[PDB]
DNA sequence: ACGGTAAGCAGTCCGCGG
DNA sequence: GCGGACTGCTTAC
């Protein structure tokens, strides 16, 4: 096994380092870095170093980093560029580590932690940890086992010890139902009093120190908690050992009536995994507890528990630490799913940085290029400070709102890492600019052709085609990685099922699983001899195969993920590689690129058709267009047309086999007329779709930019069995909708795309009849909630209040002195409602937060007065008038004809 | 501090008004 | 008094 570290950080000169080394061991050192930055020189005094424009370059080493900082700092005072890697830290893990950092994560301490606090005051803050800490849950990956600390006096009462064999019984009988294969995982310790739980707690921290450390809210909550709980019982020193190397900083709060912030632990590094999951899902939850996370994620129910959490441990100790156990599983159950843990290690190590900076895709693509750069003994710029200037982006074809009855899509491979890629944008490649044109002159070709020589864009930027570029390079690495990768995960298939099917064969001599890698496909040396293996060593082939689906799939994602950041990265004026002109390149590019295959693609179906000018694409936007395929159908009728799959292989055969091909004479055209280095833009057909045949469904229906609705049939060559709908952007997508809503307005959109008018008119009839009867949750609206201490004035709304805060502060003002009700926590979010008139409260809405059941005291009431008549016109009624103005339909009956105009 | 474009909504504004 | 414009906040592609 090869060395490789586990966390990293500059303090002082020096450089404090934890790793794995030689033998598997993990250790500490301290290094007295001295780094080197670069300025310029002489043409002569040439080095072996240089920077990306070429330029020749002298190197200084300085005795300590401090020195070094100091010289950036006269060179600033100066004006001259200071070149080099000024983040040291990631100097050192380049100098360290010159090669394939190869992590096993079994020699890396991944913590897993959950506290709890009784407080039958306010939520406890962190900053102050004015409660006594009662339980703390701490999963060690190491151990593989949950170390659990029980506080059994408390000023908040004296509870005897938590059961395990109590724990693992059942729901139904007094048990806690604590998963069978964690039970015998658990240590349990009780204690009689706090400070010896947090000085029991402080050592084991000691000798289990975590190099990665998550959890729920665990650095918004937990981390901060128990450092300032030890903090004010024990003194700064003693919640320093918190820190591998005794350093914490306490960052810049942020305070209005509250007091609130996040410790940066050294030597420790934290990855909260609602910070993981917020990054690494891209699906938007209406509510953000683990508890509504796990019902999503993992579809295990409540967590029951009769009364308040705040008499919890009081009313019932057992279930209490029960829960608390559960819910560091909970996350690991996540994880185990999610693979978001080893995603981030992926990504760290492959970048050589923090693996807390996964976060950062601007440090992250920093560090790929850097290390790249100095493989080649190149020189990186100087950071250089940028005014954030806003470039214009992807225009959208803004659409006819209608109903669309057979829509075909294709869609730009990777677009913008492939644009960069084709014109070869970068930094040191820019060559000089151009008269440009009016952009619907390039998109039509009329001006002309920017350059004979230089590769360009309609921005009007010009590049070498003759040199390559860092950045184009450097994407270039990535994707035949990305590339590499998926031929050793969809191999790692290849080796599992035909293990799986060779599993048949048994046992009758002993055994041990064949030397021969994974990241490899296999032949026919070990073919007869996978068969006469025994069946033991076949499930020890199945331990394998099985870890590099994973890690190949994990790293290979870790690619798409860094080849989707760049784009950002390149954005953004903290970037190295920034530069404002270049980025408008890009995007500028994508917009005549995407509305000139417009232009190509109505130019074709005009010609195909025998036609004039009829519009077919009914949409673009950014890399996607939507063409209409009604006159395509029309051209042979329904009829010949045998079944639903019949049509469908009929736009299949004919986008592949007749127009992509167009679309790629349309494109290589649009190379050589910006005399691109290279052609890369790759479309191919993405989504077909229309009603049942023999149906009175519609298909399709846009409203306007980026809200609209498809029955598709087929996703780039995969057949459905059951025709899927896709929805993007209607109120079925949207997390501040009503569930009960949602669905409603999902099965109307089926109706509508499916079947009948007369159907959606049945349903539409149906639903209304049936709304008082829906759960009052299911039926509530969703906002996040900023800035609620704006408007908040004197208990009411002053000057431009919102609803969802109108709401938030009629509750503020219904809850005024019930301390065990939840108060609405700012930027979190809330669940609303509408009042009626002469109401109880005072005005219109009320809001209570997210994911909750609003305190017994008032649910009762708000049961009462509950607008129904304008909650269904609001949520329901207006979004659906929205689709069947669209899509030219009614939901009722006797529907005027006028009304739609305005006279 | 670690990309633009655009929706739909509820509040208010603005100019034009016996 | 009137209705379209513009603002402010969400949360979507
Ligand atoms: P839509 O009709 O599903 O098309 C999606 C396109 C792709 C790029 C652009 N987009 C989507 C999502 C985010 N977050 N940012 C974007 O620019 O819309
Ligand atoms: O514009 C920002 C937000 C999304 O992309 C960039 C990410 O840069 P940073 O490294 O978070
Ligand atoms: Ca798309
Ligand atoms: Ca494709």
């Amino acid at each position: 096994m090869k060395e490789f570290y586990l966390t990293v950080e500059q303090i002082g000169d020096s450089i404090f380092e934890r790793y794995i080394d030689s033998n598997g061991r993990e250790r500490t050192r301290e290094v007295e870095y001295k780094p080197s930055l670069f300025a310029h020189c002489p043409e002569s005094q040439a080095t072996k170093y240089f920077d990306i424009y070429g330029k020749p370059c002298t190197r200084k080493l300085f005795a300590n980093m401090r020195d070094a900082s100091q010289w950036i700092k006269r060179m600033e005072d100066i004006g001259l560029e200071a070149l080099g890697m000024d983040d040291f830290k990631l100097a050192y893990l380049s100098d360290t580590y010159n090669y394939e950092i190869k992590y096993d994560h079994t020699k890396i301490r991944v913590a897993n932690f959950d506290i709890e606090v009784t407080s039958p005051d306010g939520f406890p803050e962190p900053s102050q940890a004015k409660h006594p800490i009662d339980a703390i849950t701490h999963y060690d990956s190491i151990d593989d086992r949950f170390y659990v600390f029980d506080l059994l006096n408390s000023p908040y009462g004296n509870v005897e010890e938590w059961s395990i064999e109590i724990a693992a019984k059942l729901q139904e009988q007094g048990g806690d139902e604590v998963p069978s294969e964690i039970i015998d995982k658990i240590i349990y310790m009780p204690f009689d009093n706090e400070k010896e739980l947090l000085m029991e707690y402080l050592n084991f921290w000691q000798q289990k120190t975590p190099v990665i450390l998550t959890g729920w809210n665990v650095e918004s909550f937990a981390i901060p908690y128990v450092y300032n709980r030890i903090k004010n019982i024990f003194g700064e020193s003693t919640a320093k050992r918190l820190s591998p190397h005794r350093k914490t900083r306490v960052k810049v709060i942020e305070n209005m009536y509250g007091s609130r912030e996040i410790i940066t632990l050294f030597g420790i590094s934290v990855l909260d995994y609602i910070d993981l999951y917020k990054k690494f899902s891209f699906t938007n939850q209406p509510s953000y507890s683990l508890d509504y996370i796990s019902e999503f994620e993992l579809n295990v129910g409540k967590l029951k528990y009769d009364g308040p959490i705040s008499k919890l441990r009081e009313s019932n100790h057992q279930r209490y630490i029960s829960y608390n156990i559960i819910a560091v599983y909970r996350v690991l159950q996540i994880d185990a799913k999610r693979q978001f843990i080893n995603l981030s290690l992926d990504m760290g190590y492959y970048a050589k940085i923090q693996i807390q900076s996964v976060f950062s895709p601007i440090k992250t693509w920093d560090a790929i290029i850097f290390n790249s750069l100095k493989e080649q003994n190149k020189v990186i710029p100087q950071g250089r400070s940028h005014p954030v200037q806003p470039y214009p982006g992807a225009f959208v074809k803004e659409p006819i709102p209608n109903r669309y009855k057979y829509v075909m899509s294709f869609d730009l491979t990777s677009l913008y890492p492939s644009i960069i890629r084709q014109v070869n944008i970068s930094p040191e490649t820019i060559a000089g600019t151009f008269k440009v044109a009016p952009l619907h002159d390039y998109i039509n070709a009329v001006a002309e052709r920017p350059s004979d020589v230089y590769s360009c864009s309609p921005n009007g930027m010009m590049y070498y085609k003759d040199r390559d570029g860092v950045v184009p390079t450097e994407i270039t690495k990535v994707f035949n990685q990305r590339k590499e990768h998926k031929g050793y995960m969809l191999a790692a298939q290849r080796n599992g099922e035909i293990i799986k099917e060779a599993l048949h064969n048994p046992n009758l001599s002993v055994d041990e699983p064949l030397d021969v890698d994974y990241r490899f496909d296999f032949s026919d040396e070990i073919k007869e001899k996978i068969k006469k293996l025994s069946a033991k060593s076949l499930n020890e082939m199945l331990f394998r195969a099985q870890r590099t689906e994973v890690a190949g799939m994990t790293a290979q994602i870790n690619r798409k993920l860094l080849i989707n950041s760049l784009y950002g990265a390149l954005g953004n004026v903290w970037f190295r590689y920034y530069d404002l002109r270049n980025a408008t390149a890009i995007t500028t590019f994508g917009q005549m690129a995407l509305q000139w295959i417009e232009r190509k693609v109505n130019e074709y179906l005009n010609e195909v058709c025998g036609t004039e000018g009829e519009a077919f694409v009914l949409y673009g936007d950014t890399d996607s267009i939507y063409v209409s395929a009604d006159k395509i159908i029309d051209k042979v009728g329904e009829s010949k047309f045998r079944d639903t799959n019949h049509w469908v292989d009929f736009l299949d055969k004919f986008a592949r086999e007749r127009m992509e091909p167009a679309i790629d004479r349309g494109f290589r055209e649009m190379c050589e007329y910006m005399n691109n280095k290279q052609h890369l833009m790759f479309m191919d057909r993405e989504a077909i779709a229309g009603p049942p045949l023999g149906s009175k469904g519609i298909g399709g229906f846009w409203t306007g930019k980026k809200r609209y609705a498809l029955n598709v049939w087929d996703m780039e060559g995969t057949r459905y069995a059951e025709p899927k709908l896709k929805i993007m952007g209607l109120e079925t997508q949207k997390s501040s909708t009503p569930k009960a809503v949602q669905k409603a307005l999902k099965e109307c959109i089926r109706r509508m795309l499916q079947e009948g008018e007369e159907s959606l008119q049945e349903y539409f009839k149906e639903f209304e009849k049936e709304f008082r009867q829906l759960n009052y949750i299911s039926i509530a609206s969703v906002s996040s909630a900023n800035n609620i201490a704006k408007y908040d004035v004197g208990g009411f709304p002053g000057p431009k209040c919102p609803f969802h805060i109108r709401g938030i502060l009629t509750y503020n003002r219904a809850i005024k002195g019930n301390i065990d009700a939840p108060q609405v926590v700012e930027g979190e979010k809330v669940y609303v409602l509408p009042l009626r008139e002469g109401n109880p409260f005072g005005d219109k809405c009320i809001a209570w937060p997210s994911g909750t059941e609003i305190t017994d005291l008032i649910k009762d009431d708000v049961l009462h007065w509950m607008d129904y008549t304008v909650l269904l016109e609001k949520t329901f009624i207006k979004p659906l008038e929205g689709f069947t103005s669209a899509a030219k339909l009614d939901y009722e009956k006797k529907a005027s004809l006028f009304d739609m105009f305005d006279f």
